[PDB]
């Protein structure tokens, strides 16, 4: 029932790929946004997706290493030590309320 993030892997080597898999989405969300860190913070928004017109919304923290998938999951290519940390997903629900979940991974 509860929204979760699963980092695959949770500890990556430099130059490799990390997946942030999203589980237990509501039905009928309006969209998603990813943020670096622990909270919704516009200045740290990486990328989002607006479902109604399948619009990808790169944010101030966007890197061309990242791709967002329709199920909200995030693929990050060519990871570096600086990518280590927390990542927060905002799901915008049908009724325009937002729910958040925070995950993390490390790069060595
Ligand atoms: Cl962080
Ligand atoms: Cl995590």
């Amino acid at each position: 029932a509860q929204l979760t993030i699963e980092a695959v892997p949770s500890n990556a080597a430099e130059g490799k790929e990390v997946l942030l898999l999203v589980h237990n989405l509501p039905q009928d969300p309006r969209g998603y946004n990813w943020y670096k860190g622990e909270t919704v913070d516009a200045n740290r928004r990486i990328i989002g997706y607006v479902i109604s017109n399948q619009q990808i919304t790169p944010g101030p923290a966007y890197s061309n290493r990242e791709t967002i998938y329709p199920n909200a999951s995030l693929l990050m290519r060519n990871v570096t030590r600086n990518d280590t940390g927390s990542y927060t997903l905002q799901v915008i629900k049908l009724n325009l309320m937002s729910e958040e979940v925070t995950g993390q991974f490390s790069v060595h």
